[PDB]
């Protein structure tokens, strides 16, 4: 496993209701632009984050998808750098618990993520892998079953009311 270099956290909600937090290590040596990116939109320094956004999209037995704190549908997002960034280390393969930057093609890295839930071999090599979930992965699989009605959006809101550093 690589270096877990730095820790962060996510508060999750869905409607009234705590789900507890998501405590993730971050692979600062193995992807550093990634997990600079990564923390500091969890922090907020910028004056824009994951704080009050949304996992829009939930595929039980597959990964949860989160991020696009301009858009809220999955179309926006934007990294501290500027837009997108490139592909930083390809070579760690998806696991159960993985963090993992989408994209839309090589080097378009923004502020969407997904967290894994299932092996996910056909994103290997595609996608970069720069943390895992150290602590709350009941909190995640609570999520992956969460009602989703129509292109896998969750009916109710998942939302992260508070992130940073740990």
């Amino acid at each position: 496993e690589p270096e877990v270099t730095a820790k962060v956290y996510f508060d999750v909600m869905i409607d009234s209701e705590p789900l507890g937090r998501i405590t993730i290590g971050l692979f600062g040596k193995d992807a550093p632009l990634t997990t600079e990116n990564f923390r500091q939109l969890c922090t907020g320094e910028h004056g824009f984050g994951y704080k009050d956004s949304i996992f829009h999209r939930v595929i039980q037995n597959f990964m949860i998808q989160g991020g696009d704190f301009t858009n809220f549908d999955g179309t926006g997002g934007k990294s501290i750098y500027g837009e997108k960034f490139a592909d930083e280390n390809l070579n760690v393969k998806h696991f159960v618990g993985a963090l993992s930057m989408a994209n839309a093609g090589p080097n378009t890295n923004g502020s969407q993520f997904f967290i894994t839930t299932a092996p996910t071999p056909w994103l290997d090599g595609r996608h970069v892998v720069f943390g895992k979930v150290l602590d709350g992965m009941d909190v995640v699989l609570r999520m992956e079953k969460t009602k989703t009605n129509s292109h896998d959006r969750p009916v109710k809101p998942v939302k992260i009311v508070a992130s940073g550093e740990l």
